[PDB]
């Protein structure tokens, strides 16, 4: 189902229909703070952020970028950097060529280029710089910063229709048009199709789906997909997954970013985890072993089952660094931990390896299945440690080099 | 887009294409423990569980059900109860008619009815009881308990094809067929279309989408949609949202349950919250005011912004019980809290009411927008309390009776 697109290299990372969907994120430290920003780029990259964006908002930020890059490279960290430009990107790129060169990609927002005639000139200057330096660009529209002149143009087109659409629908048309027009203008200037990524983000899931279907149809470019301003906590996580899944399953989207608001003191790597979970849930990429477990019900003892499931999950997380190094393919491992005989054996047979605890009315023994067939039956104390040993033995055999 | 279906009443709650998608859940206490189970049904219902399921696994459980029901009614709690039957449902329903009568719905699993010839007789007996008592039934297939005789029949049909499908695909065909055959058999027995709900659950998102598309096509019934055995934590939440969204946006699904494994000590109401968030994220139902907020970046001061967003979210949660009582429609309230001028004003204008903090390079003032236009501009200490007062004033005006 994957939409074909040209490949756009962002540093060493290829983006497009022929490549895995790349996970990205954005820093939240002040870019002028070289120490804090370098540390957080490294943190995000180590969590799985294949590309990292940072705001390049003012001259102090611009002056910091080459140093951040130098420090990354000194540790052998090859993480591509995307500069986020608004209002003054043309001035910062012009004035600070070492910043322009140190970035791996420029983001432009067609709605933050300035007013009237100035918008076209500013756009052209940034595209010129990118062309001169061989850099890729994302043309990223966002409905929080929609070009007002385009909105009026589309509102007038709407008003001439025999059956005008709602104001909200016209906003979405304008957002798509903003990105498409800017894409076509960049191509016309001579920027290559191997240098252009597009996005057009809204904060409501159902709207996002509409928008990206239009962008996918109307353009050839790789698409950067995300639900902007998703918010805090569970709501942010749910909204992000809900918005992305329909599109991802239809084959639309080449890189994703999850726009979560961190709780105070929550690490900025949560968004990377959520991004990875979305792709893995959909069978698009595999990052780490996963545990399938039942909710538990009145058929099982709640504490014991919940404790075991949690213990298995924690052990897999502990073993992963080593495993990733020794056992190619282990990222695909599926482990089941189940509460009773109703679905326990069947679900366990669908995992690589799984355990079915005894629930109410059952003899106190726990079958273990691997590769769809009975492996052993556990009893007594120490079920969890025995099971984890069996998972280790399984991994070493199944994912051996 | 909503798929039309007959209405099935579960107690007082209507399920079907003409009705809101109902949120449901399942208890995890031992059903024999009347006190614990009654308490948890009440807890789940107060969190938003419009229907509550409990396992009816053995005779002690069956004997408890009428008492649970009596205690609910004594508090004026009209929450419909679904009994979850496996292996011995026909015996429990037969032997305990007061249990049969106290339930509002029976769940049958076509894969947990017994072996061979026994399966048909057991199925018929449960359907007979439901018919006698006027109860609705869910015929709920699950791939953890797939009828093995049907699987073999479909594996043989597959093997005759010019291009056989994979074993995994045949499992999914068998699961659909299990539910469809049982549905058709119940209808043929005389159970009404106003008494039959269907489900056919798997634990992988992309598979769920395939299954439910087939069930929706092949049947007329309302559908109970959920991703079974979704697991723990963020993974469970993401997988559930990812699996449900594509279907919900295509108009498929009449009731949902989110199958999360609670962490030890985590309340069983988390699944209800997640269910509600899925429906609200998709614009299908509204349960509570929501906060749209940016991720924050290097343009904003991280702590202050994150703290404000969290404070606003917490206050809305605190005010909701009162608000729900005074201000019809308040569940639809959208509040924005934004980090800087880039997207702050624009996003805030899309909310009912929103605040745009000042970010880097800006004067220290925070515009507030309501109904898409500037309401005021805040400065100094106490921005959060001033803003919350403005949100209160807004609510009282906008959602007045
Ligand atoms: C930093 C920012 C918005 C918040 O990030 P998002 O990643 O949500 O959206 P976008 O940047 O438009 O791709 C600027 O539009
Ligand atoms: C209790 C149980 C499974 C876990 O609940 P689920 O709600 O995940 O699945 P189902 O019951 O099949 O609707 C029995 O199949
Ligand atoms: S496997 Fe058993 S304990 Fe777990 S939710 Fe299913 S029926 Fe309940
Ligand atoms: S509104 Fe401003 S502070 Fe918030 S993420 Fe967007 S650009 Fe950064």
């Amino acid at each position: 189902m994957r939409r074909p697109t040209p490949t756009v290299y962002v540093g060493r990372v290829p983006i497009g229909g022929a490549h895995p969907i790349a996970v990205q994120s954005m820093t939240n430290t002040p870019t002028r703070d070289v120490e804090a920003t370098t540390a957080q780029v490294l943190e995000l990259h180590r969590a799985g952020s294949e590309i990292v964006r940072l705001t390049v908002n003012d001259e102090e930020a611009a002056k910091a970028v080459p140093e951040i890059k130098r420090r990354l490279l000194a540790e052998g960290a090859e993480v591509p950097l995307v500069g986020d430009f608004h209002f003054n990107g043309h001035l910062l790129l012009r004035k600070y060529p070492k910043m322009a060169e140190a970035l791996d990609k420029f983001r432009i927002n067609p709605g933050t280029l300035g007013r009237g005639r100035h918008k076209d000139e500013h756009f052209a200057e940034m595209i010129r710089i990118a062309m001169d330096l061989g850099k890729p660009v994302r043309i990223g529209a966002n409905w929080g910063s929609l070009d007002p002149a385009l909105l009026t143009e589309l509102m007038d087109r709407n008003a001439r229709r025999p059956e005008p659409k709602s104001a909200h629908e016209v906003v979405l048309e304008a957002l798509v048009e903003s990105a498409v027009r800017a894409y076509e203008a960049a191509l016309e200037m001579g920027l290559g199709e191997d240098k252009l990524v597009l996005s057009a983000k809204v904060s409501k899931a159902r709207d996002l789906v509409w928008v990206y279907r239009e962008l996918a149809r109307r353009t050839q470019a790789p698409l950067h997909l995300g639900l902007t301003e998703a918010g805090m906590g569970v709501k942010g996580i749910v909204a992000s997954a809900a918005a992305l899944a329909p599109l991802l399953l239809e084959g639309i989207g080449d890189t994703i970013r999850v726009s979560l608001t961190p709780a105070p003191g929550e690490p900025r790597t949560k968004e990377v985890e959520v991004a990875q979970e979305i792709l893995q849930a959909l069978g698009l990429r595999a990052f780490a072993p996963e545990v399938t477990s039942c909710p538990g019900c009145g058929r099982t003892t709640s504490t014991f089952f919940q404790e075991l499931a949690e213990e298995v999950s924690r052990r897999l997380k502990e073993r992963l660094p080593e495993w990733r190094a020794r056992y190619p393919g282990v990222e695909e491992l599926k482990v089941a931990v189940m509460g009773c005989v109703v679905n326990g054996p069947g679900e366990s047979k669908h995992a690589h390896i799984g355990i079915s605890l005894p629930g109410a009315g059952e003899e106190p023994k726990a079958p273990v299945y691997a590769d769809g067939k009975l492996l052993t039956i556990l009893k007594g104390e120490g079920i969890a440690e025995e099971f984890l040993r069996l998972v280790e033995d399984y991994v070493k055999t199944r994912f051996a080099p």
